[PDB]
């Protein structure tokens, strides 16, 4: 039963939602994300834009980026073993699941609205032996069934703007363990540039989403004993990405939106890193 019509909405999408440019790039390694990428992009390995199998370069390449984005969010994530719980707040396909359980050997616990994408993190999870240990749910990230203090280490990747911030920080700071760790990899508005943009709010029709400012994650920290540590602009880092994709074949017509406003400084890709104290 969801929550509220928009959490009912948001279910629909993610339902229903079954991109190439997401699910090719899956298809290169097993590794399902729904996330953007960072980092260089290695000009050797994408070789001549000519060549008859540049299309597949391009394709591994982005999702390269996107794994990338994954580890950089784990660096983050303090240390953690197979006796430790992590939670995956709105999980996807389950893609950084598997990432956090191979490199961590913790168990993984995803939420997420859609019973699809449960579903195929699951048959996945199967696939690779690993079910004992990962697991995905259908559940509202913000009324989760973990025991207060039970999680070790938890993030959101690219969900926070599909949720009040304060209830989302309130409810990790309850799992969470005194000296557990919190992470969010996030496109926030920037306060710097005023109010959200055309531009952001063109990426909020596309993906009936909510971008929240800047501000409003360090607030909704703050109310909430979590406590950052690290923060990192990753718009400059993002963007090597994101021409990348421009210039594919799987576009989906939001590249602009998002390159504009990295560019004219109204819209921000951000690691945030906190302490829960
Ligand atoms: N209230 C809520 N509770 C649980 N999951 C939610 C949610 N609102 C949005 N989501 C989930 O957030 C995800 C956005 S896509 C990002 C997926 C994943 N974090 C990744 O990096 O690959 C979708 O899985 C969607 O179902
Ligand atoms: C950083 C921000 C604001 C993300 C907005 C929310 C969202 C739907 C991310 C999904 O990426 P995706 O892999 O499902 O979509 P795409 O097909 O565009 O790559
Ligand atoms: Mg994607």
């Amino acid at each position: 039963a969801p929550a509220t019509p928009y959490q009912e909405d948001i279910a629909r999408y993610w339902n229903n939602e079954a991109r190439p440019v997401n699910l090719r790039l899956g298809d290169v390694d097993g590794l399902y994300h729904h996330h953007y990428g960072i980092g260089p992009v290695d000009r050797a390995a994408l070789g001549d834009p000519e060549h008859s199998e540049y299309e597949k370069k391009v394709i591994a390449e982005l999702h390269r980026l996107e794994s990338a984005q994954a580890e950089f969010l784990m660096d983050h994530l303090g240390q953690a073993g197979p006796d430790d719980t992590l939670v995956d707040a709105g999980c996807g396909r389950g893609g950084s699941m598997v990432m956090a359980h191979r490199r961590f050997g913790s168990r993984v616990e995803g939420v997420t609205l859609s019973a699809a994408q449960a579903d195929f993190g699951n048959r996945r999870a199967r696939e690779l032996r690993i079910d004992d240990h990962v697991r995905s749910r259908v559940c509202n990230m913000l009324d989760t069934p973990f025991d207060k203090g039970a999680v070790t280490a938890s993030w959101n990747n690219e969900s926070t703007m599909y949720v009040d911030l304060h209830d989302l920080f309130s409810e990790h700071s309850r799992f969470l363990k005194v000296g557990g760790r919190y992470v969010t990899i996030t496109g926030c508005w920037n306060p710097r540039y005023g109010q959200p943009s055309k531009w952001v709010s063109q990426i909020n029709a596309h993906f009936e989403c909510n971008i929240h400012s800047r501000r409003e994650y360090l607030r909704a920290m703050a109310d909430n004993r979590l406590v950052p540590h690290t923060i990192v602009d990753l718009t400059p880092d993002t963007l090597p990405y994101w021409e990348l994709r421009a210039t594919s074949s799987l576009v989906t017509g939001i590249e602009k939106a998002f390159i504009e406003s990295y560019r004219d400084g109204s819209f921000q890709y951000v690691l945030i890193a906190a302490d829960r104290v």
